[PDB]
């Protein structure tokens, strides 16, 4: 019940004025159980995202929701687990702007751990998601758990560069709109949309520039 049992403390501390909406997803999460209906990802990759420190956080990835196809969505957006092949359509793209962007070999499997301990934050607009049915728990109560992280990233004192995915891009800048902030957006890396501006987008490179601008440091993106 208390997060303190389910997310790093600093991102407890950072959450606690969202502590009681957090109980009713759990609430909410438990009865689509009872009632036939799965979620996605697993209860206990859910918050994973706040399982890494809140306070080492330099890069905000955004995406929308996380996958729906049973075996992929694993509680950091856009990742899957490293046995995981094909990799989801999304993944794909994101890696092949990848190496273009920073020049880097194709990487090995879809796990982006390394970035997640790199201070790179994987967050969903929404988290969780019913099995095969894209987008299926929008407007059942998490945007106010995810505004009120996204708020809290962007309050610290620290350099923070947000990378915004998609179409939640408009509604989350302005709780980026502080001076020790920059956000940068695109079109969703699926693609019926990659074509339309992610490719070419360069957010990597771009990220890293702008954090050296902050006099923060870059991250080290090299996944194996
Ligand atoms: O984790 C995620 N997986 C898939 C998508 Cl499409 C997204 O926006 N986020
Ligand atoms: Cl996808």
């Amino acid at each position: 019940r208390p997060l303190s049992e389910l997310v790093e403390r600093g991102w407890a501390a950072a959450l606690e004025p969202v502590a009681d909406q957090v109980a009713h997803m759990g609430q909410f999460l438990r009865a689509e159980i009872a009632a036939g209906r799965r979620y996605l990802p697993a209860g206990s990759n859910v918050l994973r995202a706040f399982t890494f420190p809140f306070d080492n956080v330099r890069v905000l990835i955004v995406g929308q929701d996380p996958y729906p196809t049973p075996g992929h969505a694993v509680g950091l957006s856009f990742s899957v687990a490293p046995d995981v092949r094909p990799w989801p359509r999304s993944l794909a793209n994101i890696f092949d702007e990848y190496t273009a962007d920073l020049g880097y070999p194709l990487p090995s499997n879809g796990d982006l751990t390394p970035w997640a301990q790199r201070g790179v934050l994987l967050l969903n607009r929404v988290l969780t998601v019913r099995p095969s049915n894209p987008a299926s728990h929008r407007g059942k109560g998490w945007e106010a758990v995810t505004e009120c992280a996204i708020r809290a990233l962007a309050a610290r004192a620290a350099p923070l560069v947000a990378i915004l995915w998609g179409r939640d891009a408009s509604t989350l800048k302005p709780m980026l709109a502080a001076g020790n902030c920059v956000a940068i957006e695109s079109p969703h890396p699926s693609p019926l949309s990659a074509s339309r501006g992610f490719f070419g987008s360069r957010p990597f490179s771009r990220a890293n520039e702008l954090l050296v601008g902050m006099g923060a440091e870059p991250i080290d993106w090299r996944l194996p």
